Formats: C-alpha cells, structure tokens, sequence
C-alpha cells in the first residue's frame, strides 16, 4: 500500500539534522576512499567512555619482540596482541585541533596533547600476558618507527578478516600487497618480509570478530580520523570500522547524494507506508549523526550496541528500494547486493521501477503514476530491469539474482 506525498509532508517536518547527517555521512564516506583504494541506539547516557579489559601492562620492547615472532611465524596471540596494541597508543601523540566532545564526554580541550588513550578506558588486571618467541634474533630494542609499523601490521589484520566470501582471495591479496608496502615505507619500516601478512591472516581469519580486537582497531580510526599524524596510514587497515553496521544508513544518505536532491525532498518519495517506521529509525534524535568526530562513527567496532538500528536489515525497506533503483540505473553495487527477503522485495521493486524511471514530474506525480497503472510495473519498467539484470553475473541471494528470478525466469 502506497501513501500520498502530501499525507507523509507533516511526518516530514518532525525530522530533524536530517540535511546534515547526509551531509556529514556523505563527506566521512569520501574521505575515507584514501584509506580504502529490536534494535539498541548507541548513545553513551551515563559519561563514560567506551572500554575493555586487558591483562598486565607488559615491557614494550618484550611485546615487540615477542608479538613480532608470532607475525613472521604465523602464530599470534589475540590477547596478546591486544595488549601490546593498547600499550603502544601511547607512541601516538598529537595535538586536538579543536574541542572534542562526544555524548556530554569531553574527550579533549583545543590545544591538548592526546593519544588514542583519551578515547577509551583501557583497564587491566593483574594477569601477564604469555609473550612466547616463536621461530626472533633481535637483541636491541624496537625503535618507535618500528613500534608503528608493527601496530599498523596488526590493525591491517582485521580488515583482512572482515574480507570474507566466495571469490575475494585476488581482492585480498592487492590488499595485502598494497599495505605491506605503505608499513615497509618511511616513517614506517620494514619489519617483515613479503607475503608474511598474507601467511598470517590465513591463521587469524576471524579476528575481525575478537571484541577487544575490533574494539582497538575503532579506537585507532577514531583517533586518525580526527588527528592528523605522521603514522595516520594506518587507517588503512581501521578505516573499515566506520559506520560499522550502518549500511541501511549509509545507502540512503548516499541515495539522497545520488539522485541530487535534499533529504526534505527526497523523503517523500518514499511512498510506502513501511518506510516511515524506517525513516524515523535512522533519525532517532540524541545519537549524534551529524557531529563531526562522534563515538557514533565507530559505534558498533566500540562496542556501543550490537543490535544496531542502521543496518540494511534494520531498514531493509528503505535499503531494498534503494539498490532496486540502483539496478535500474544499472549501478554493479546494487546488482550485487544482498537483498533483505523479509522487507517486501516485490513491493520495493515495483516502486524502484517508477522512480528509476523518474530519475533518469515529483513525488505527486509519481504517486499519480502508480495509482493510475494499479500499483503494477509498466512493461517498459520490467524491460530496464531484465535488460539490466540478464546481463549480470548474478551473486547468490543479490539483487540482480531476484530481478531474474521474478521477470526472467519463465
């Protein structure tokens, strides 16, 4: 069932920093290209910073040592990794350029020296850490230049690990390749030798979904993401927990980029009556979607919620109609999507038809179209998507696989 544009113009007006989350979101979403190439709100309510527990603080030249044999030997302790991980923030020093404040958290005044240490509450116990050698024949201590490379090695293990699927060991690998370099290049330098990350991301395939690891890898990006650093590159293994979970969010402000309208005008093209739920889902006031440099960025890699509000399932509604336009407009990434069966495919399909159509006049004339045609696709309509979609190496469960299952395959 379809609504009016002009019933869903009163809901329009309760929303609010709608124009700014697309914004901020659309802005973070291209800066960080550099780097790449029920429901639980993440709002901190009672002060205090995200945090973890690790084991007693461990002699940093040991850790080096001892995390640098597991590396070259493809045995490495999480734990310990961890551990030396939060020891070493504090070779990470830098200046905040302005104040920094996040859910009533005042993480930093402008002017303060900080480390990725202001973020979080880093606590430990008593209990050591097992700092084995295995395989190691450095009797000198690390320099710094040799702590960040290792750190930066380490982090670039769980991006490895969040790559995961049929047919993604080339896109690895150029990956791996490409960070190598970056961590063997000054102000890095060379610790290990080719293919040594490869090897050992083989044996921490899953790390991606240690929380204490994932936790560290956000802390990392959140601290790059505001401060410019001489070892700011290593976001090139963290980039990747930003807006961790959000990709419901992520596709509709980069959605409302796309077809060159604001959020106000864009919204009422959203007809259906089970996007309103939605909609209202992802502009939930408090949760600080337009604050620049917010916990909220990196909410879930935090720890913030595990239930999150933003995911393409969350709003799988809002999220199919939108990669259904996408393959209308033949964009590879929608074809390649994944699509939420439980969200009314067939429904957000008729829809992504007429307004593929419309962007290629308004929301009232769209709505006209559907009423005056039945709530049906035109042929034309269903001509675009075959074309499109038959065309396509279809992915299992995406949606270039539905459009053929459902318009060509009788």
């Amino acid at each position: 069932i379809f609504v009016n544009p002009s019933a869903i113009r009163a809901g329009l007006a309760d929303l609010e920093m709608a124009e700014e989350t697309v914004d901020l979101i659309n802005r973070n979403i291209e800066d960080n290209q550099a780097h790449l190439q029920e429901y639980k709100y993440p709002a901190i309510k009672d002060l205090k910073k995200p945090c973890i527990t690790l084991g007693k603080a461990p002699d940093l030249n040991k850790a080096y040592k001892s995390v640098l044999s597991g590396m070259n030997a493809a045995k490495l302790d999480p734990d310990d990794v961890c551990s030396y991980l939060a020891a070493a923030m504090q070779f990470f020093e830098g200046t905040c350029p302005e104040d920094w404040t996040s859910y009533g958290i005042l993480i930093a005044r402008k002017g303060d020296k900080i480390t990725p240490n202001s973020l979080v509450e880093i606590k430990r116990n008593d209990v050591e850490g097992n700092w084995a050698l295995t395989g190691m024949e450095m009797t000198r201590d690390p320099t710094v230049s040799e702590h960040a490379s290792l750190v930066g090695l380490l982090l670039s293990l769980y991006r490895l690990s969040k790559i995961s699927g049929q047919n993604t060991g080339n896109y690895k690998t150029n990956i791996a390749d490409r960070i190598e370099q970056i961590f063997e290049t000054a102000p890095f330098v060379k610790i290990v030798e080719h293919h040594t990350l490869m090897t050992t991301h083989k044996m921490c395939a899953n790390w991606s979904t240690i929380p204490n690891f994932r936790f560290l890898a956000g802390t990392y990006d959140m601290f790059f993401s505001r401060i410019e650093h001489l070892y700011s590159a290593i976001r090139v293994g963290t980039v990747v927990t930003a807006y961790e979970d959000c990709s419901g969010l992520v596709s509709f402000t980069g959605f409302i980029k796309q077809i060159n309208l604001t959020a106000r005008e864009a919204i009422l093209y959203f007809f259906h009556k089970n996007f309103e739920e939605e909609i209202r889902r992802m502009l939930e006031p408090g949760q600080e979607t337009a604050v620049p440099h917010s916990y909220f960025i990196h909410f879930r890699s935090l720890g913030l919620s595990g239930k999150s509000p933003y995911s393409s399932n969350a709003v799988g509604h809002v999220f199919n109609l939108i990669h259904f336009v996408g393959c209308y407009m033949g964009q590879i990434r929608s074809l390649n999507a994944t699509v939420i069966a439980a969200c009314a495919p067939h429904e957000m399909s008729v829809l992504g038809g007429y307004l593929g159509e419309e962007f290629f006049r308004g929301p009232e004339a769209v709505y006209a179209r559907i009423m005056m045609n039945g709530g049906r696709l035109k042929r034309s309509h269903i001509r675009r998507y075959v074309s499109v979609s038959s065309n396509h190496q279809a992915r299992p469960n995406s949606f270039a696989e539905f459009l053929n299952k459902t318009y060509s395959s009788d």
